[PDB]
Parts: C-alpha cells; sequence; structure tokens
C-alpha cells in the first residue's frame, strides 16, 4: 500500500555522475549510485 514518493528507498543523497548532461546510459545502479543534476524532488514550495 503506498501509491506516491514519501520514503522510496533512502536514496536523496547522490553524489554526481560524471557524464553529467551528455549520460545516455541505462543501468539500474547507476541512476542510484550517480544523479545527473542538483536539485531537490520533494521541497520545492512549501505550503
Ligand atoms: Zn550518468
Amino acid at each position: 500500500g503506498g501509491v506516491q514518493i514519501v520514503g522510496q528507498d533512502e536514496t536523496d543523497d547522490r553524489p554526481e555522475c560524471p557524464y553529467g548532461p551528455s549520460c545516455y546510459r541505462k543501468n539500474p545502479q547507476h541512476k542510484i549510485e550517480y544523479r545527473h543534476n542538483t536539485l531537490p524532488v520533494r521541497n520545492v514550495l512549501d505550503e
């Protein structure tokens, strides 16, 4: 039970993929080991 993004799996502290904007790989551990930007995914307004 739970169809939202409130505690997916403690994955909010990625470091930084080297590719960055030029990253065209699709791996399961890559999306969780290295991020591709620097923005939050939940606190962007606070009301
Ligand atoms: Zn990457």
